[PDB]
């Protein structure tokens, strides 16, 4: 029936995009939001990690006259958006979920907390985790693989515009083949893009698999959940 | 030679897009607080308080579909981004500003907090101030002039869209005049919308004066800090 | 049975004054925890907002030659004051209740935060909240309007000295008659003391039904709860 | 000239009170203010932990029915109230004041730090603490006695209804004397009660000496600093 | 069958030492942590303040030529590194449990807060209280004292390397004999070791029980808390 | 004169141990702090990240038998007590110092925030960071590359257990030569260990220099930032 029971879903902010040029798009963040909401009444506990590109945008171009450590903060706090509006389509569909942050805040968000989140998980909730890593100069996968490792999720979800890993782009190349499963030397050995340097390097060292597909495919986030034939499976 | 030593200037996230349908454009940020810098060096104490409408339209669709505090927040997580370019936009012309937010941030920005928010006037430096009043249902204006009325401001300039107050609108109607100056209940009685209820009733309580002005204008900020003849005053 | 599930019950600091002239009066105290007791225990959430005005009477002297922000944090740290033994009063009847402060504090009180919030009155405790708005110049009214929308409560309880919104000052004029129920625009036009101008936009704008009683009244608030004729009703 | 260049003051709630029955008296609390105004003129650097009784009367009744922890914490959150009061006061006569509380506070002050609390000091700066030592069944001569150590205070300075340490009650017996100066043994031997045990117990472990004396007594604290005869000297 | 529902076990950070010379022994932690889970798999209800004598001496040395207040800063630090070790041998048995510490800190552990505290007892969860009781100068016994009478705990099991109170040193002289019930006043009138002063007025003043006993020795925590002839009573 | 005007310098916790088998050895610190109160006193900004490994010694054996998230918050508190002892060093010496924590601490600390570190920086005083880069599973260096990034150094000087870089280890082998300067993909190339590769990514996408060189040797720093031949300098 269900083959990871905890995972960490890797969503990047141009997810929640759509079609539109920036911001989130209401029909997508809700067919996104419905389908992690299936793979949660299935049982399933999840962890999201979510980043902030479909929002940094409208502040991209002023970003690269500012300091890059400046730049990062504002993305963080374009998680954080990203978060809130995450969490209030769960609520919506009778989910609950929290939103820790890495950088402590207020009222908009709780903490991070690893007692809590583990605890949140096992509640039923779905945890959202915001503002990365907390740190300027580190990417949401890396924040992924972090709160993977401290989650101890069976496996990491990295969600992408493609539906796994290609043996070359295959946007721009029709003859691209999906590998099926493929080990970290090989990714590595073969120059295939899974994720940056650091973020693989914590997958590895921490023993965090990872599986890339396309979330955006409907059906696929289920068909991963369940051990169907979906996206690229990358282990150690 | 100054009219005003301490003003709370107001800006919508708004006149940061220039003519963008979104974000913040680097022409317009850069002339805008190029524009503060001026009045700053001139020994003006100035304190900022900025709208996030320029990034919540990217959001603004999906809001609608939300819980109204959660869209609040959101907005308010905006203003954050706001802040922060501003504030580097400042340093990148030598000068030092702080960001004080209503809300808890970790290393985002600092906690608001009266003494050093006045300490900081005094030792010549820009505060903006982010995270609104920090409370959801709760405009822009109004936190301007909580922050305002905090600060013991000589006066709280709105910046807007327009070079003043009309006696009808200029732009569907070029038949109107520029109140060159009006009294709250003036105001109140003429129907005159300088801003929401709650903000205008603040300023009044506190005795707080406006001073509407369209910012864009090149020299406006420059005309009515020195006293000249520039954007309505209204006053009690 | 239950008219109103969720409410968020407004005391002010003097109710709990009793005939004493200065701080909490053990015998009403008692009462008034006993009186929520009562509807808590027939199922009802209760949200409570308080002031703090019968301790900052001890302070009010000074207070008129203080900055009136200042004035007002006092006024603040005296509804934590309330807060605090209105808690311990509850614990006496076996209720559990939390206090929210709107000003984070270490081990006094926990930081206001909705969901937290929300979760503790369905589990059955009593939620109070304690430093109104967390800003200056703002009323308890306002505070508990806010709260009340937050915490999407059914009906704000405003309990004062009167047991109602009467045509005129009734305890100076022994012909004015109780309202039993009243429109927000029929209270304006008529010119009606329900509570200040800011409190009742918020109230409006967010649809927040308000039943104005006296608390002091001995069983009142369960006749209110339960839908008995007592108290007027201010609706939009 | 000086005598004491860095002193920790400890200021009962009640010594603000003057003649009334609670709260804060307006002219002693501009008297005492005014008199510690003049020390710090002549560059003595001055800390303050205040007490509450004076607001803790208030709510004293209630507190008996009450858990000791909940009511030690609602009298810490009364000295905060001293310490505004406190701190608004020096403002008026031109002197700079920080509030430093010992559980974390939103904006009615800031948190305690050492490093920063010196750095005032040095800075010329009245440094009030608020909230004792932080933790319940502590009495406020103990967090004076924490403080003084803490700033590294060259002496204690106990303000209180009487000008110094008698052989014997003057008040109900006029045969007694004022003892010039004791030694902590000798204040333990002969039962003088200068302070509880383990305030007293703390000054004799960091060797902090202190000074009892009389602070309504107009002169009294300009005396003790410049080494006037004036109050008991307890020393080791 | 069990004789103290709910304690607070003070366990010196010495005692998680063994023989080595420094740091955390790994079968003594184990030992020591698998004991305490037997009592709280009875039913026993556990809270424990941990020392950091076993860490600090790793930098005694360096102290010595150090501010004593910073020396007792390295302290606490050094006590939240047993939390933690404490916590996760927990854990490990199969026991939940949380820490809260009295200075706050982000993501290593909770803040202080004695609802969340208590309910986590009730829970079923074993609490370890950190940093003590968060000033310099106060001793572990006497966050134990604190803590204990906070937590409304019906006696402070004071864990010793000596399984009691004797009528003089037993490791220096063998003819010492263990004390089977004390009063505090006997307990001083007869110059016996408990605990320093300010603990054992504390734990007087709260009428805290205190039961000294021998951790180490095999079975013993459980004799105690089953009412077997174990360690040494001292009662008010 | 000077060769860097900022500077980044990391020093592992073994560094501060001497020749012993734990913690802090106090000629040793002394010898380091006296060695860097040198470049200061020459007008040379220095933030210090310093590790904890000194300290993890003694918790290292039961750190294997725990969850590697929570050994490396015991890793992160040891930082935090060298940092402290670090920071009275600075003191001794007339030297003002400021300890800033990736994880929020109470009063041991002050929480990390970039234009507060800078603003030291620029007031000639010496920040440590504590507590690396607040996450678990992030080496030393990779902090100091962070911090040293976010502070805009000039370059980062690893301080080790050798006086450079050699084309083979001359310890197990006097045959080999000290690179007098590499480039980061030689390095790479080479198979030259200079620090772990996530650190060493960060300092290369930063632009951030290294200048690996042994501190133990009496002149060593005094020798790299005045520019003399001293250590491998790994660039870009």
């Amino acid at each position: 029936q269900i083959k990871y029971k905890r995972v960490l879903l890797k969503l990047s902010g141009e997810s929640l995009m759509g079609s539109d040029p920036f911001g989130i798009n209401h029909d997508t963040i809700v067919q996104t939001v419905g389908e992690i909401a299936e793979v949660v009444k299935m049982g399933v506990q999840v962890g999201i990690v979510v980043g902030g590109g479909n929002i940094f945008r409208g502040v991209s171009a002023q970003a690269g006259s500012m300091d890059r450590a400046t730049a990062d903060y504002m993305g963080m706090m374009a998680t954080v958006m990203n978060a809130l509006a995450l969490k209030d389509a769960f609520e919506t569909l009778g989910i609950k979920a929290r939103v820790q942050s890495a950088l402590s805040m207020q009222q908009i968000a709780e903490t991070y907390a690893r007692p809590k989140a583990i605890q949140y998980l096992e509640e039923g909730k779905v945890v959202i985790f915001a503002a990365g890593t907390g740190n300027p100069f580190f990417t949401t996968d890396t924040a992924a693989a972090l709160r993977g490792a401290e989650m101890n999720c069976d496996v990491m979800l990295k969600a992408t515009n493609v539906d796994g890993v290609y043996t070359a782009d295959p946007k721009k190349d029709p003859s691209a083949t999906r590998y099926e499963t493929i080990t970290f030397d090989e990714a590595l050995l073969k120059n295939l893009k899974v994720m940056d340097a650091t973020a693989f390097a914590l997958c590895r060292e921490r023993k965090l698999n990872i599986v890339v597909f396309g979330i955006a495919k409907e059906g696929s986030l289920k068909r991963v959940i369940t051990g169907e034939d979906e996206g690229t499976l990358v282990h150690c």
